[PDB]
């Protein structure tokens, strides 16, 4: 049993929520918060922005010490974090930025780093900014993690398309 709540159930380990993944993780303060990440951990704007303006910077400050001592991460690729005042700590996980022209394919690979933590709280990676089918994340999602995931989808109207359409 865990403090989650109003989440539909997809399967067996997936679970899906309208919610902005900021509100949430400030309630819950899950052990993992996964950011949407890109290779600098530069936290401009997307679920990225919204995170770190909640940690009123922190998260910049600590990641720009990261890079500077080991270099960007792999597309696909992740490292853990502080998760500041919103989790205990945050999963930093680079989905392939498809208005980049990254291939797609890396998609279930960034998906295969939330298998190392129990329990996650997420968002639906390479999905808003990063130009991506939410309704393909979704399901790469489903086939890839084993863990037990909490999707937090801010927009209400790509919520209700994404329970509808699922199969
Ligand atoms: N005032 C705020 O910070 C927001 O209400 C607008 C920006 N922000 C988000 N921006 C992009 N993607 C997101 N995913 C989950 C939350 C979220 C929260
Ligand atoms: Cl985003």
């Amino acid at each position: 049993v865990n403090s989650f709540s109003g989440y539909l159930k997809l399967t067996d380990n997936v679970y899906i929520k309208n919610a902005d993944i900021v509100e949430e993780a400030k309630k819950v303060k899950p052990t993992v918060v996964v950011n949407a990440a890109n290779v600098y951990l530069k936290h401009g704007g997307g679920v990225a922005g919204a995170l770190n303006k909640a940690t009123n910077n922190a998260m910049q400050v600590e990641s720009d010490d990261y890079i500077a001592t080991n270099g960007p991460l792999k597309v696909g690729g992740s490292c853990v974090l502080s998760g500041h005042n919103l989790a205990k700590h945050c999963l930093h996980v680079v989905g392939p930025n498809v208005n980049k022209g990254e291939d797609i394919q890396l998609l279930k690979s960034a998906y295969e780093n939330f298998n190392q933590h129990e329990v996650l709280l997420a968002p639906l990676l390479s999905a808003g900014i990063f130009g991506a089918d939410p309704i393909h994340s979704l399901r790469v999602c489903v086939d890839t993690v084993r863990t037990n995931v909490y999707l937090a989808v801010f927009d209400k109207n790509l919520y209700d398309k994404l329970v509808s359409s699922f199969l």
